[PDB]
């Protein structure tokens, strides 16, 4: 005898450049035997998502697997998860085919803009040592400008706090300086530069009444940097 591949199911980030495809020979192996692979659309299209590929894994006598890089193709357009499989045909004679003989492939898009939240609820700090960085994540994931609003309130013992961070492509952590009582301090929520071309092209997605919607348009919609959960943090002063 049997041959088949394993893994059987490879996850892959959209910019892992390739990957290996592992192949297993069970049976008899003593003599040489081969199979063949086609790489075969799914949702994850083969020019868009990844090369298509059809090869023949060679086994000599004596070798009981065999890999085999396949490429995943790298852009900046946000794309949900994405699928694409690779499939075992004419096997060499000795030889059946086993389970199982497709493999598996998601593409992990990383053009997200994306998910933005602070870390924890509760900071314990000192009287006065002065300063002292307010930590905020973006999440998963980091493609595109966006700012966020960022202010404070009270719960004298600390100095006002207000701006507008500015998260760069692949900015993914920035910090707001500051500058037994507690306060609170909130972020808004996240918009792209008003005038990054991406900011518009949705704007006018935005229009199209929602039953109109190319799906790749319906797309364009949920790339838009959003909130988490915790969008506000107490601040205890001992
Ligand atoms: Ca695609
Ligand atoms: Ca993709
Ligand atoms: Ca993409
Ligand atoms: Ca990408």
């Amino acid at each position: 005898i049997r041959m088949y591949f394993e893994p059987g199911h490879y996850t892959v980030m959209e910019n892992c450049g390739e990957f290996e495809v592992r192949v297993v020979r069970r049976g008899d192996i003593s003599t040489y035997a081969s199979v063949e692979y086609e790489t075969q659309d799914g949702t994850a299209s083969a020019g868009t998502d990844f090369v298509g590929r059809k090869g023949l894994l060679s086994f000599p006598p004596g070798v009981d697997e065999q890999r085999f890089r396949i490429e995943v193709i790298d852009d900046d357009v946000f794309e949900e998860d994405e699928c694409f499989y690779i499939r075992l045909f004419n096997p060499s004679e000795g030889v059946k085919l086993a389970v199982p003989m497709i493999a598996t492939v998601m593409i992990l898009d990383d053009d997200h803009a994306g998910i933005f939240a602070f870390t924890d609820s509760v900071f314990e700090i000192t009287e006065s040592v002065g300063r002292f960085e307010l930590k905020v994540m973006r999440y998963s994931g980091a493609r595109g400008t966006v700012i966020v609003p960022y202010w404070t309130e009270n719960d004298k013992d600390y100095e006002g706090a207000r701006g507008e961070l500015v998260f760069e492509n692949n900015e993914s952590e920035k910090f707001i300086d500051l500058f037994d009582v507690s306060f609170k301090v909130h972020i808004g929520e996240p918009r792209l530069a008003p005038d990054d071309e991406l900011a518009a092209k949705i704007k006018e997605v935005e229009k199209k009444p929602v039953q109109d919607l190319t799906e790749l348009d319906r797309i364009l919609l949920l790339s838009k940097p959003r909130n988490g959960e915790l969008t506000t943090a107490y601040v205890r002063i001992r």
